[PDB]
């Protein structure tokens, strides 16, 4: 037990949420990312993870998240068990885990409850990754959110980013957040109405991080300073039965071709997806809509982290 | 040579010396399928099903296709689960190199293949086309009656709603000389602009209530299901419209000996269940050739001629 | 080298013990298949069409493993009943015939009894039985006997409990059936009255060389047994009455008391789901099987699938 160094496992044995990363782990991760680029781009038919099997479980049906796995594994030469509506007499998700875990090598889980992926980590002996965990933890879109940042922008350190939409309940840009905070010189900008602002948590955590941050109701104003606009949409039911507010943030939040024309030349625009009208159609031309090439770098890091959580560094 | 097609999408695509190709592709197919080795033709590839209806032949065809000649699928049975299709599409093709796609729209799978940048196939988009069961038709009749220039074929049963034999018409103005006979309900007559493209392009057809007399007349009598869930609310038309033409021992009993009964499949009772053992009985080849045919397509939009 | 005899594996009657044995024989050989590190080769180029009409994701992908650790595919449908052109309206007969069209083998559980017996009469090419509604499920009944002679190291002379609704428990009947095949065995059977075993299988069992008895003590016979063999109690099965599924589902529970009664060497199994008729505080014992015996259905399995594509 004394060989050490290059005489290897990856340190984490489940991929659950976003604090089991620091800076150094995400770099490494974002460099096998890269790699996995090249693997994907080439005719020839990777075997890293040949004779592995995977098992998607979506209790909450995901196609885009699933399918992003699922090509992952075969884009590797691994196999795939799909399960693409798991929801169904008794059945903890304990029961299911400890039987499937005997059919494949590794599991990966959406739900509609959160606290299901920890449940499951807890529970298997074989590597777990939540690929949503109710509205919480969704740890791989806010790892492929901040490589796709990386990737588009050329660095993370002195980058300013916008996050837009439901900023009070949405674990996007929550996550999001929490991971560039681990970067250096980072501004935030918080965009929304005052009813869906920042909770505290995240306000403090960035404080502490010493991450400047600023919070605004005036897209087109911050839209024209930021590096990445990244939108989630508003909910109309976030307003309750406020309809005064629902009037008032009317047309004022939505990323159009308006709001393209105040940007910088070398921003991008981000959406962790689906997207509906919080961005118009017009926007898609654009190429700083990044949106899709943000779903395609899913399959890249989702790569590297089963490549990873199988076989290693 | 690169395929000529980037997509599957329309019967109107095709013109008679590419039908004619593709027959020669499937039959190579039909030896690879045969055969005891594993093809390596699509190996690295990988097809995405996409399908927002049900479906047994179509996608099992498919995948099984895919598998035969070495590629690898990502299966969606129940797309339904929003976002626009141009969004699920987008998104889909960072995973895939195809994408097989069931909608339940008229007009999806031509919006697909607009916006994807890999080869879209329409497997059925709502009441609309399915191109590649015209295909298998089309072969499955040269393959059973030698020819399909001077032929006659009935189309009989939901024609106003079925994509099947919307695009089968298609393929079958490609040919010389060949007279189609409508034979359905009033509720479910063939709709106008496959009507208007037929007499536009030359090709006899008539419409007729008298099966016995049309049967006894044709190389190919081409069954159809009632199509319910294209009926909305309005289940007292579905109810009207079923029971009126039935392919059933009597009916083969006026067939030439060298005709076909054929059927895209599922029947109801539309095919009794003797008539199955008639030589004639053909619906279960045609589905099986809808496996050469999709290796074929396959094979040509991903790595050519 | 030999053809396996079975060309479908539709119900427990099938099967002989020699069969059993050297099925288990087998069994053992794919066990050491699936913990090796290369990739099995032996189905290569085969397929499976899995149609689960009834929706098993446990099932089903025991089944979907077992072909791809043996490294054949799988066309996969998870809910024919919804999804396949069922869906339409297509007879299972239409359904079976088609799709021998695209596969080398179907996996098919149904919601409907005699299901089974009606695709492999249509199919040209093996089908495995994976449950046919409440009838025949004869893989877990060949996974609980290998269980039984993986954990103990014997199936003649043995003791099993079958507790729960005996009655109409498929899985409990199915296995008195099997374990009926060996010699000196002996069979408790611990039920509410009201689902107590049918004269079918106790006279089956008397005439078989299988002594029996009934018992209300499960704590008694718990103590005198290798095997506990527990099982849900269903609500189904109690049509209009849910008091009586309230009275019988509490009645006969496996804890940690009852632990503390069974043998050093004994085991407790189920067939699963479970509800909370076995507590969650017994999953901590050693003598727990019921998750190794869901594992063993994978070995079962592909050796299944093994023997009716490429024979012994
Ligand atoms: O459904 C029909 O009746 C005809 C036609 N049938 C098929 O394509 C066969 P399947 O639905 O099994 O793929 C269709 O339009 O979907």
């Amino acid at each position: 037990g004394l060989e050490v160094l290059f005489q290897h496992m990856f340190e984490l044995s489940d991929v659950i949420e976003g604090k089991q990363f620091d800076r150094e782990m995400l770099s490494a991760i974002f460099d096998v990312a890269r790699e996995m680029e090249k693997i994907e781009k080439s005719s020839s038919q990777s075997e890293i993870l040949k004779g592995y099997l995977m098992a998607t479980l979506f209790y909450e049906p995901s196609t885009r998240t699933r399918l992003s796995f699922e090509s992952a594994m075969k884009r590797l030469g691994g196999e795939v068990l799909t399960t693409e509506n798991a929801r169904e007499k008794g059945e903890t998700l304990e029961d299911t885990i400890r039987t499937v875990e005997g059919y494949s090598d590794i599991i990966v889980m959406r739900h509609f409850e959160s606290g299901a992926a920890r449940k499951a980590a807890a529970t298997a002996n074989i590597p777990v990754i939540n690929a949503g965990d109710g509205p919480g933890e969704h740890p791989t879109q806010a790892l492929l959110d901040v490589y796709t940042i990386q990737s588009e922008i050329g660095k993370l350190d002195g980058i300013s980013v916008a996050l837009v939409g439901d900023l009070a309940n949405g674990r996007t840009v929550r996550s999001l957040a929490y991971l560039l905070a681990k970067f250096k010189d980072v501004k935030i900008y918080f965009v929304s109405p005052e009813i869906v602002k920042m909770k505290d948590d995240i306000k403090d955590y960035l404080t502490s991080s010493g991450v400047e941050w600023e919070e605004s109701s005036d897209l087109m104003e911050v839209a024209s300073k930021c590096d990445v606009v990244y939108q989630t949409r508003i909910q109309r039911e976030r307003f309750g039965e406020r309809l005064d507010l629902y009037e008032a943030a009317r047309g004022k939040f939505i990323v159009d071709k308006d709001l393209l024309g105040v940007m910088q030349k070398k921003a991008i625009i981000m959406h962790p997806l689906p997207r509906l009208d919080e961005i118009t159609a017009d926007v898609d031309a654009d190429p700083r809509a990044a949106y899709f090439r943000q779903a395609k770098n899913g399959l890249f890091i989702r790569m590297a982290l089963l490549k990873l959580l199988l076989v290693g560094w």
